[PDB]
């Protein structure tokens, strides 16, 4: 209680202090009014936020009696899930009125990045990454094998960069076909008559289609660069006879650079670990300093001392002459936490924590406000040209939960001042209450919908969590298969497309978490586009640049046409539970494989307050965590337990082989402290340990609760 009362609401200091003296000022908001707004909207929704919590619980509840009194008839299934309300009738057909929407979201298909706001130089390189070379992603992964002498060294291999160069002249060709010939024969680039010329040695060639050809810089006749476009993303070849690599290519090209994330997701959840307000504090802060366009981060390459700033925007030469400009910066949304937690930053007078997602929609909604004009006091950012806020809202449970946020959202208008919709809805599928009634979701946000996306992590621990009753369920690696994932995932597209997200809104797909496999990626990514799917999430730049090549090679706007007004997933397919028909080695891979995984992310999570590790899995295979694939992990294991596959002893037996590993996989961190031997002394893996054996018992599977808990006890004995 350094706390400061406002109306029946206890605001921690920091938080106080932050808000009105970096946030509020030139938001042109008066503070008094502020702070009495967030008391009426904390008061007004609190009870409906409990409501719709209790819901949640009470539907469960009958779910999981429902299935030990119960082979499943799913005609009586479906019937019982219509009575207690949890599927509900499909509306009639309409079309979402969403207005004032940038064209990276309603029109550009791209690849979109989500990175933890807590992460000023993740963050930054996010927004950053809008705009990726090509050669740096291709060399520095495994797309280019490391075969034939094209190994990776202290120094440029040139056996290596030529495969390179290769591989970018015939994107090239794939992309923006010349009218003759090939862009690995080009020997210079001019522009003539407000055409791109591009020199051969037979042969001075235009492009088979001249519109994609979109401007250059440099002069006419001796570019630095060329810039084209294809299916409405831009690619650029800088050239440079001088460079390094330049010097040794036909055109003196220096390097490809594929605008990639077009969209940028800052977040406030999954990624991040924030259990207090000091937590809050630092993602708000982060948030502030994007929106401001003042963020900066220390970083170091060689021991040279270099700062990491948001990127300028970027000028360019017309075809026909006159000078324009491309954005530098990915348009960002932010993503708020859902409707579940309660945060210690504010407390009313009883001292009850005030819901989290109230909070983030009040304090992210503010921030915001700078990047909606360039000032002294707002920055020179701005985040939209139309004067919208963007915000990922996760983990909602159906319409009902769908038209709260919303409500919200107006609320949280009035008090900043704003016009009604200003503050736009990117809806997560990831829930199954949702993906059942989803285009009543949908309609419920009809006039703030930008985005759905199949979250399949969470949606995959909502399918174990909702029937964990109903017996033991497949192995998490062979969920893939499932006709659920299969019905859901098309689902998701034929609703999007049939309320008219076509030219309007995204329809986007699910996270690629193998971070180091980028030729699989590559590969394998490509299905996202080719069903429908406008974005898809990516990891990191490098993989966005790489996810880029798909929406070169898919017309995805084609692809919707295509498919829009078709039905091809049923709710008897959506509502099949992966239920089993395994040998004890099978079983005991998977249980060590879930047992590894959660201890390497939640003793990052607990001890030190990172919310996303990458971590090996049994194979070796790094993997991105975040809670979402421990919700899975732990789920998984919780419905073994519950239905006898695995006992207590076993999970706990399986921790303890599996915990020296993590100690020795993060050994070489100084600030890493091993879970072995002592393994009840360790607070990460006892919370390892609560999070499977009292799995089944946690709201909706959710890891917040216990890793919230554990997290706080951490820092409490870190105190003392
Ligand atoms: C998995 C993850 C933690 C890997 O990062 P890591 O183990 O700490 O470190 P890596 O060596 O692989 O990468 C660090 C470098 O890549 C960049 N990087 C990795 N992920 C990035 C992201 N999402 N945005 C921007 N940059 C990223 C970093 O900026 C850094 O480059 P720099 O030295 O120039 O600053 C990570 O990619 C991440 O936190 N982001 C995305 C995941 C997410 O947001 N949701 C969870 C899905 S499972
Ligand atoms: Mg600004
Ligand atoms: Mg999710």
């Amino acid at each position: 209680t350094d706390r400061v009362s406002v109306g029946n609401l206890r605001i921690a200091r920091v938080l106080y202090d932050f808000v009105n003296n970096e946030a509020l000022p030139g938001t042109d908001i008066d503070p008094d009014s502020f702070w009495a707004g967030v008391d009426k909207v904390v008061a007004d929704l609190t009870p409906q936020n409990q409501a719709l919590l209790n819901a949640r619980d009470e539907l469960q509840a009958q779910i999981d009696k429902w299935h030990r009194r119960r082979p499943i008839d799913m005609d009586a299934y479906r019937q019982f899930l219509t009575e207690i309300g949890y599927l509900l009738p499909e509306p009639d057909d309409f079309t979402i009125t969403t207005s004032g929407v940038d064209a990276e979201i309603t029109t550009t298909a791209g690849p979109q990045l989500v990175v933890p706001v807590l992460n000023a130089r993740f963050a930054l390189n996010a927004a950053n990454a809008r705009w990726g070379s090509l050669y740096d992603a291709l060399y520095g992964t495994d797309v280019i094998p490391e075969t034939d002498g094209a190994e990776k060294g202290p120094t440029y291999n040139k056996v290596r960069g030529d495969k390179v160069i290769a591989y970018a002249r015939k994107f090239l060709d794939d992309s923006v076909p010349l009218s003759s010939g090939s862009f690995g024969d080009a020997t210079g680039f001019t522009v003539q008559d407000g055409q791109l010329v591009v020199a051969l040695p037979d042969k001075s060639t235009g492009l088979a289609n001249p519109g994609q050809f979109a401007g250059y810089t440099g002069a006419a006749e001796s570019p630095t660069s060329v810039l084209l476009i294809n299916h409405g993303l831009h690619i650029e070849i800088l050239i440079d006879p001088e460079s390094q690599v330049g010097t040794t290519d036909r055109a003196g090209v220096k390097d490809v650079i594929l605008e990639s994330a077009i969209t940028t997701i800052m977040d406030f959840e999954d990624s991040v670990a924030a259990v207090d307000a000091a937590d809050k504090v630092l993602g708000y802060r982060n948030w502030l300093g994007l929106n401001k366009g003042d963020l900066a981060a220390a970083v170091d390459k060689d021991g040279t001392a270099f700062l990491r700033v948001l990127n300028r925007d970027r000028n360019y030469t017309a075809p026909g002459g006159g000078q324009f400009t491309l954005p530098g910066r990915s348009l960002m949304f932010v993503r708020n936490v859902g409707h579940l937690m309660t945060n210690d930053a504010i407390v009313d007078t009883d001292g009850s924590e005030v819901f989290e997602g109230i909070m983030d929609a009040l304090f992210t909604g503010l921030i915001a406000i700078h990047g909606l004009k360039a000032s002294d006091v707002n920055g020179p950012l701005i985040n939209s040209r139309t004067g919208s806020i963007y915000i990922v809202k996760p983990k909602m449970h159906g319409p009902a939960e769908v038209a709260f946020t919303c409500e919200l959202f107006s609320r949280v208008e009035d008090v900043l001042g704003l016009p009604q919709n200003t503050m736009k809805i990117g809806i997560m599928d990831e829930e199954r209450r949702t993906t059942v009634n989803l285009k009543a979701c949908i309609k419920a946000a009809a006039d703030r919908v930008v985005f759905i996306n199949t979250g399949f992590l969470d949606r995959t621990g909502d399918e174990i969590h909702t029937s964990m009753e109903a017996g033991p369920m497949v192995r998490k690696g062979t969920m893939k298969s499932q006709p659920w994932i299969l019905a859901y995932e098309d689902h998701n597209v034929d609703a999007g497309l049939a309320a008219g997200f076509s030219g309007r809104a995204q329809v986007g797909k699910g996270m690629w978490t193998m971070t180091e496999l980028m030729a699989d990626m590559v590969e394998t990514k490509i299905a996202q586009p080719r069903a429908g799917a406008s974005t898809a999430w990516v990891p990191s730049p490098t993989a966005a640049t790489l996810h880029a090549l798909h929406y070169h090679q898919v017309d995805v706007a084609a692809v919707q046409q295509g498919l829009a007004g078709k039905r091809r997933a049923t709710i008897e397919q959506l509502l099949t539970i992966p239920l089993a028909k395994w040998a004890p080695d099978e079983i005991r891979e998977e249980v060590d494989n879930n047992c590894q995984s959660i201890l390497g992310y939640v003793v990052r999570w607990v001890d030190q307050g990172v919310g996303c590790s990458k971590v090996p899995d049994i194979h070796d295979v790094a993997l991105m965590e975040d809670r979402a694939t421990l919700r899975i992990s732990s789920q998984l294991l919780a419905n073994w337990l519950r239905h006898g596959v695995i006992t207590s002893a076993d999970v706990r037996a399986s921790l303890e082989r599996m915990a020296p590993l993590v100690d020795r996989q993060n050994a070489g961190d100084v600030a890493y402290r091993p879970m072995a031997p002592n393994f009840d002394d360790s607070i990460a893996f006892l919370a390892a340990q609560e999070l499977i054996l009292s799995g089944a018992q946690q709201p909706n599977g959710y890891t917040e609760p216990i890793l919230h808990r554990r997290r706080r006890e951490f820092k409490a004995r870190a105190a003392e």
